């Protein structure tokens, strides 16, 4: 079965948009989806527990009926990084849960996309990051890069890192997070030249919420 | 002689605000200080031609009187990447011309302070960055890393590639970019166990324009 790692460049460069959208396509394919946010911080409570709205997202995206739980096994409530609001709850991020949910979905999917929280190092523990979990799991990973102020120095320390830990980097989204400006057309130049990977697509400002609007037809699944 | 080179983890760390601390401090300790931004772009129009406000602010922190074209050799209006209103203009980015603006400050100062513009790397060209000129130059580095958002991310991110790149990284600086917030000693705590490099200062939130605040207090040289 087919797995991905997204990844964003920066905060706010609309990552889980991004997934919807490849979701979509995956789905179009014919392939049986499954999202997967094994951590997120920032949530709702409800009477069920915690929900983040990322999470929900990628639950909505899924061909296949997911249970909350299966889509993301560790839900804060404060939006801080991981790593802190763990240490404070007293519930330590373990990497053999996040490997067994992966491994759960893998039973029922074909193709399964996994979003991580923050950037590329974000801190899981005081000695374990995200990206040691990725390199351990060996997913290739797919770039998220808002196309705005300072995208091409974030997009390329990310691939360049990524690499470098010996992954492979699958394509880059591009997402455009404001109104259209000048230096667009230069900037996304730039972007393709400098990113070692294809870029899939190029998700367009809407103004209302990305994640719930029918994106799909903007990545082309067939550069995967 | 003493020489760095400062650069920012994201934008709008206040870069130039550090780099005042930076050259303040290190006329206090009796050196004969320069600052140095080869590159700037967005400026004003005046007389003389262009000026960008962060090159007179090095400018003015220096101790010995500098023209600003020592200051700052290449100007340009428009605020986008150096190799998109290089190209536009036809005013080629050189390297030479670069190396020899550093000279020609070495010659005067005990201790220059080189700072660039955007990230680590930034495009000077289709086929060079400003990685490029200072691993060739082999400055050793100081991170100027805003206490926000993401900064643990950008931080990890840009340490890594200037260790990788075979460059000493000779501190860091803390710029308190916005008001106190929650998790400020938490961001702290992990900034300083995850960046393999010397905490130099951490300026605090100042609302005028911190480029003019008697901030050299806020360093550390002795930990240069």
């Amino acid at each position: 079965s087919k797995r991905y790692f997204v990844t964003g460049t920066d905060t706010e460069v609309g990552k889980t948009v991004a997934s919807c959208a490849l979701l979509q396509a995956a789905k179009a394919a014919g392939y049986r989806t499954a999202g997967y946010k094994p951590v997120a911080s920032g949530s709702e409570k409800t009477p069920e527990g915690l929900r983040n709205s990322d999470a929900l997202a990628l639950q909505r995206n899924s061909s296949l009926q997911l249970d909350y739980a299966t889509v993301n096994p560790y839900t804060f409530a404060e939006p801080t990084s991981p790593h802190i609001i763990s240490a404070q709850e007293g519930r330590p991020i373990e990497s053999l849960v996040m490997s067994a949910g992966l491994r759960a979905l893998e039973q029922q999917a074909d193709w399964v996309l996994v979003e991580g929280a923050g950037g590329w190092f974000t801190p899981l523990s005081d000695t374990f990051t995200f990206a040691d979990w990725v390199t351990q799991e060996q997913l290739p990973v797919i770039l998220v890069v808002g196309v705005k102020l300072g995208c091409i120095n974030h997009a390329m320390l990310t691939a360049q890192v990524i690499q470098h830990a010996g992954l492979t980097l699958a394509g880059w989204v591009a997402n455009d997070v404001t109104p259209p400006g000048k230096r667009h057309a230069e900037y996304m130049t730039t972007l393709t030249r400098m990113i070692p990977a294809p870029l899939l697509g190029e998700i367009p400002w809407l103004a209302e919420n990305p994640e719930n609007a029918a994106t799909g037809k903007y990545i082309n699944l067939a550069l995967l």
